[PDB]
C-alpha cells in the first residue's frame, strides 16, 4: 500500500518513513515538504539511515496521483490546502495536526463526503486505549476516590498541562458527570486545606527530556489505581499512523482513533 | 441506613470494618461478634479505633442477627458456616470474604444462596476487581507486538510467589491472547537469556519491608508503555469493598461475587 | 541491662506506634507510659489498642513515672513538652523531642536544659527522610550544570499544607547546594503558556489525593538521563522507629543533637 | 578559549550522538572527526545527520585529528584505539577511552601511555550511573539493620543477560558495604513457597520489554518506609555528555583516571 509521508524532514516526518517501512503490508511512495525547504531533491529515508527510493519532493499535484494515503503532521494552514488536492485525486488522508480551526472544522466534515479520514489529536494506539478505560474505570470508582493527573514533559513545552492531559480530564469529568472548567486545580501553594471530593488535580513536571509520560491516578482509603501511559520516542505517534492508513481501505467518511481501535 | 453485624469485631480485619462501617454515609454498625472467652466481651466495638459505637462486643449470635441487615465476616471456614445457618434462618444477607472453604463447603454455601443474598468471593478489593476487568481489554487491544511482564511487591513474610493476585491478572491475559500459562510464564532471568520471546509473560517478584500489596501489569513495545497498576493501602481496601457489597446485596437473594457487585456483567 | 522508656501522649495516635516501637527493639523495654489527668484511658494497660500485654498502667503521674526511666520519648504540644523537661532535668533523664512549634523562649529552654542532660530534637523523626535530605546535598553538587530540578510530592486528602515540610525542607537542601534562593526560583504548578522552563527553577508538583501517608521524590533530569532519589512512608511507624532509635544513641550523653548526629552523617 | 575535541568513529551509533555532546557543551569546539579506513562517508559534513553546521569534513587520516587538538574521545574496538593512542602520545594529546572489554595486555597498554598523557578509562560513562554507584555505599551504611535490599532492573527485549552490568554492580557495592558476599546472598527469581524472605538476601528482578533503554532501582525497605534511588537512560546521549566532561576534566593533567575521579568522589 502507497503512502505518503508530508513534511518529510520534519522531526514526525522521519519517524513516518520508518513507520512505513517496519509496516509490512506498506511501502514508501511519495514525501512532501515546503516549497523552498533545503529538503528538496533528497532521499525520504537517507535522515534515517536506509535507502527510501524516493526523493522528497514539493509537487502536491504529482504525487498524490501516484499514492493511496496521505499522513499530514505538519502545521494546520497548509493542511487544509492539503486536503483540498486530497479530494481531487480520490485519495485518502490521515490528519496528525492538532489544535484548528472551528470553521476548519467543517472543512474536513465536507471533505470526508468525498473520502475516508481518520481525524484526531493524539495518535497513539496507547494513549486512544487509555481515553477508553478511563471512561471505565470512572464510573466504577464514582465515589470517594479522588482523582489526580500526573502529567511530564520535556523542558522545552510551551503549554501546561499537554492536550493529552487535558483530554484524560475531560472523560473522566464527563464520566463524573463534572466539569471540568469548575473543578479543575493545576498547583498547590499553601493552606490548600482538605481536597475537596469533586477536585481534579493536575500535577506537571517540566524537565530534561522526557518525551511524554502520563498517569491518571485514582485514590481512595486503602488503595490506589493507577493507569499509565510512557511515550519513548515519537514512534509511538507514527505507528498508530500508519495503522490509520492501513484501516481505511477505500473507506469513506470521518473516523476517530477509537474506530481503528474499535471501541 | 443498612444495619450492618461485623464478625471477629476485635481481631485485625474486623477493626478494619468497623472503620469501614461508621465511614460509609449508607450504613451502621449494629453487632459485633467475638468468641466466648475473648478478653473484649463488653467493651464498645470501636474502643481501639477512637469511635464510640453504642454496640458492645458479643458472643450471642442469636441475639446479634435480631438486630441486622448485612453479616460480614473474614474469619475461619467452620465459624463462617455456622454463622451462615443462623443467616439463612433469621434472612439476614452475609458477605463472605473467607477463604479455604471445601467442596463441601462451597456446596452449603451454594445451597444457602437459595434463600438469601450472598457475596462471596476471593477478593473484595474494588480496584483489584476492576483491574481483571480492564486487563481483559488491554491485552485485546495490545495484542501485536507488545511485551507482558506482571511486576509485583509484597511485605517480607509473604510465603508465596507470585501472589494470588498477580497469578489471576496472568491468567486473565493468557486467557484473551490464547496463549498457556504454564508453558510460558518465566519467573526469574540469571545469566544469558538470549532475546526475549514475543510470547513470554515475565513475573518480576519483590519481596521487602512491610509492603502491603503493588501490582503493576506493564504493556511494552517500541515507542511506548502500557502500565495498569494498583496499590494497597492496608486493609481498607478489603473492608471497603466488603461493605460496597453488603449495601449491593441488601434485599436480595441468590449468590454474587465482585464482578456482580461493581457492575461489571 | 534494657533500655527503659517512657511515652508521653501514650492513648494518642503518635504514642500507640510508639509502645510497638518500643516493644519491637530489642534492648528497649517501656517503663512508663503518661498521658494528661481527666484522659479515658488512665488505668488501662498502654498496649490496650494494640494488642499487647505491657503490664505498665497509663498513668499522669509524671514525677513517679520519670523517676523509673532512662528516657522519655514525647510527641505532644509545647507547654506540656516544657513541663515535661523540667521534671526530666530534676530526675536526670534524657529525652527525645518530637513536638513541634515552639516559641524562641521554649527553644532556649531546651538548649539550657541540654547543659544537664541528653536530648535529641529533631523537626522529622524518619531515618529514611533525614538520609535524602544528606544526599541530596551530594547529588546536587555532582548534577549542578544542565540538570532540571523538580520536587514531586503526595499525600493524603486532609492535609492542610502544600508543600510538605518534607517537600520544602529538600527543595532548601538542593537550593542552598547549588546557590540559589527558594524563594526566588520555585514554581508551584503550571498553567497555560507557561513557555519553556527556566534552568534557574526548581519545580513543585503535589498530589493531593486519598490516604497517602507521604510520598516524596526528588527528580534530577538532563538529555539522557534522570536521577531520582525517593522516599515513601507507608504509616507513622517511620517517625517512631526514628525516635526510639535516637533514644538508644542518646543514652548516657548530655547535650543537644538532631537526627544527622543520631545517623552520622555530621 | 574554548576547549578544542576531537571524535573518532563519528559516523557511528556514539559518535553521533558526541557531535551533539561537543555542541551543547558551551566552551567546547569540536575540530575533527575521524573515521576508519575506507569508510562510506568521506567528505561529508561532521553533523550531517544530527542536524548542525560542524564545518567539518569527514576524514580517516590520523594526523589531522591528532593535530590541532586537545583532547580525543574514542568509543571504538580495541584494534583501533591502541593505535589511536600511540599517535596521541607522540602528539601531546589528552584521551578519553570509552572502549569496553581490553585485552589483558592493551590494559597495560593504557597503563604506560598515562605516564606521557592524561587518560580517562572508565567502564560506564554516564554521570548519574556512577553518582549512584557512590550514594549507594552512603545508603547501605545507614540503612544497615532491618532494610530489605532489592535491585529493580528493567532493558528493551533484545537484552541478552540478566541483570545488567550495571545491576550486578550496583549489588557488589551494597554487598560490599554490608560486609555481604553477592554469590551467597543474591536470589534472582521466585517461584512457589520461597517462604519468609531471609534479612541477608539481595533480591533482583529483571524486566525485559519493549524498546526500555535501562532503567535501574535500589530500593531500601523495612516497617514503616521505603527509599530509592533510581536512574532512568533515555538514550546514548547519557554516555556522550560524561565523556565531554571527562574531557573538560581533563584539561591539562597527565595520567589515568576513572569517572569517580572526574566527578570528585574519592
Amino acid at each position: 500500500l502507497k503512502i505518503a509521508i508530508a513534511g518529510a524532514n520534519g522531526r514526525m516526518g522521519r519517524v513516518l518513513v520508518e513507520a512505513v517501512n517496519n509496516h509490512p503490508d506498506t511501502v514508501l511512495s511519495g514525501a512532501l515538504e515546503h516549497s523552498g525547504s533545503e529538503a528538496l531533491g533528497l532521499d525520504a529515508g537517507y535522515a534515517v539511515g536506509l535507502k527510501t527510493g524516493i526523493a522528497i519532493s514539493d509537487d502536491v499535484d504529482a504525487v498524490l496521483a501516484q499514492s493511496d494515503v496521505l499522513i499530514d503532521f505538519t502545521r494546520p494552514e497548509p493542511t487544509l490546502k492539503h486536503l483540498q488536492k486530497c479530494v481531487e485525486k480520490q485519495v485518502n488522508i490521515i490528519i496528525g495536526t492538532t489544535g484548528f480551526d472551528d470553521t476548519g472544522k467543517a472543512a474536513i466534515h465536507t471533505a470526508a463526503e468525498k473520502t475516508g479520514i481518520v481525524f484526531a489529536a493524539n495518535f497513539s494506539v496507547g494513549v486512544n486505549l487509555t481515553f477508553h478505560i478511563l471512561d471505565t474505570v470512572a464510573r466504577v470508582l464514582n465515589e470517594g476516590y479522588d482523582i489526580e493527573i500526573i502529567e511530564g514533559h520535556h523542558r522545552h513545552k510551551v503549554d501546561a498541562p499537554s492536550g493529552t492531559a487535558l483530554r484524560m480530564g475531560e472523560v473522566i469529568a464527563g464520566a463524573l458527570g463534572r466539569d471540568l472548567k469548575q473543578c479543575a486545580v493545576y498547583g498547590r501553594e499553601g493552606h490548600t486545606g482538605p481536597r475537596d471530593p469533586s477536585t481534579i488535580g493536575f500535577a506537571t513536571v517540566r524537565a530534561g527530556d522526557i518525551v511524554g509520560d502520563h498517569t491518571a491516578l485514582f485514590a481512595t482509603d486503602g488503595e490506589r489505581v493507577e493507569i499509565t501511559h510512557k511515550a519513548s520516542s515519537r514512534m509511538t505517534f507514527a505507528a498508530g499512523a500508519v495503522r490509520a492508513a492501513v484501516w481505511v481501505n477505500g473507506k469513506t467518511g470521518l473516523y476517530d482513533m477509537q474506530d481503528v481501535l474499535g471501541l
